[PDB]
């Protein structure tokens, strides 16, 4: 029983690997051939589209960085739905607009398949390790069938409700995290300028009602915390180009279901900032340093 | 041995009362008469100026709701400094600016006595339990003696530097509150209306990069979680005129020190419209009602 992997990026390769761990056969697509070159010389079926992978595997993970990439590799002249069979699962993990899941899985219904959106949260620390969160939208007599598959790549498995649903939970929890970064960053910048240490400023937020994700696993300010970007001048980690990207999204719902987003409208026109003034490729924390006057 | 108590409120009341518990004499005032009358027919020696306090006690606790009542009680005409003793420990847990404190253990020094900030975080559930965190400013020589008098009224007592790092610790901490609260709200509200149900929503924020104690701890949103105040149309907690007073504090000290507040302004100014719209004497969470659509 093979299973259908479309896009081999940062995140798609190690995913992939790890469904072949757990003895999955792969039908692999990447629109760059040099990516698959590496599974090819280990016994996995390398395709020449998105529909010949369909026209192999009943069950399929896409996993692409874009919105146009999605619906390309699903509606494109040679996407998926060209020759996908009825009873068809597919599945997206790519993080996309809620509204353009829910126009997928429309038309994937009128081909007889299934669609589900299962964005993933991470990174491809978790990616290698199997230890991803996967936010999972769609008709849920499918989300047993689809957990089979997605328990392999990820430690975590969410049913966030109907198609869109697993978007949607992935942009909301992304545009919190960004908030509260940024808010980390301010407070420990003013703390410093206020002359405390910032290590003695750490713990008292993660002592305190302050205490986040941010502060407490994945603190900003070099020589905090072991471990995380900061640590190491924000190389790696979860890049600036992609956190805007996601607050782009949460953006774009927030206008369409007219949803006032004071503060993450703040967060996302300051990650816009840091994209033009050469933070575009430093991990998201790097805020700090955007905030800080050396 | 006495102890000087001045301003007896929600917390300084309790805060008092746990100083009983573990055997010190206590030395009161209070600008209102009958907050001091419950402690009068207990024992406890009420005076008529905070001047008299010091007269009578080397060591004195002050527990204030602002700035100038803060200043008024030490520099005024009848404020500690007046009838303060060579030698005389001085702790203010009032939340006030950095440099005000800094300003008033000039003050005390002169008069050859020690000054310490020691504001405090948790809430009248607190006050009363003795679970507080102290945020202790000031010389460290002096900590162990004030951590002797503290750890009655909170269960952490943490030394933040010279003075005003308490005051500073606290407003720190209070703004990234107001602004992860909001977002908590806000990621809540958005959530909500792109069709999750809340309760998932919070499950996933909570086992995920979003987690905040506002999410975890706290949380905004009527129905998601049991014993705080979303689940009691956010009476009592932290109100928002305290929330507001604390973030203009760090408003002023973010001016001051010249630090970029982007999001932590907002959060000030957000709850600043909250008091003038009716939030005032509500739980600071209630921000998510404030977000919500209306009905109209």
């Amino acid at each position: 029983m093979p299973v259908g992997f479309i896009g081999l990026g940062n995140m798609g390769n190690p995913m992939a690997k790890n469904l072949m761990k757990h003895g999955y056969p792969l039908i692999i697509y990447d629109v760059f051939p040099d990516a698959c070159k590496e599974f090819q010389d280990a016994g996995e079926q390398v395709v020449s589209s998105p529909a010949d992978v369909a026209e192999k595997a009943d069950r399929i993970i896409t996993m692409l960085p874009t919105s146009i990439n999605a619906i390309e590799a699903y509606s494109g002249a040679n996407g998926i739905l060209k020759k996908v069979k009825k009873g068809s699962l597919l599945i997206d993990s790519s993080t996309i607009d809620p509204a353009v899941s829910k126009e997928l899985a429309k038309e994937v219904e009128k081909m007889g398949a299934v669609f589900m959106d299962a964005p993933v949260s991470g990174g491809v620390g978790a990616a290698r390790s199997g230890n991803l969160t996967f936010m999972v939208g769609g008709v849920e007599d499918e989300f047993a069938a689809a957990q089979e598959l997605l328990g392999c790549m990820g430690s975590n498995v969410v049913y966030c409700g109907a198609v869109g649903t697993g978007q949607a939970a992935k942009i909301c929890n992304n545009m919190l995290l960004a908030i509260s970064m940024i808010g980390t960053a301010e407070a420990m910048n003013l703390g410093i300028r206020l002359g405390l240490d910032p290590k003695l400023l750490a713990k008292i937020l993660n002592m305190s009602s302050g205490r986040c994700w941010s502060s407490d696993t994945y603190n900003p300010v070099p020589g905090v915390m072991d471990g995380v970007p900061s640590a190491n001048n924000y190389q790696g980690g979860f890049g600036t180009t992609l956190m805007a990207k996601d607050l782009g999204l949460a953006q774009d719902s927030a206008t369409s279901t007219k949803s006032p987003i004071l503060l993450g409208s703040l967060a996302h026109q300051i990650y816009r900032m840091m994209c033009a003034k050469g933070y575009s490729k430093k991990d998201f924390s790097s805020v700090f340093q955007f905030l800080r006057e050396e």
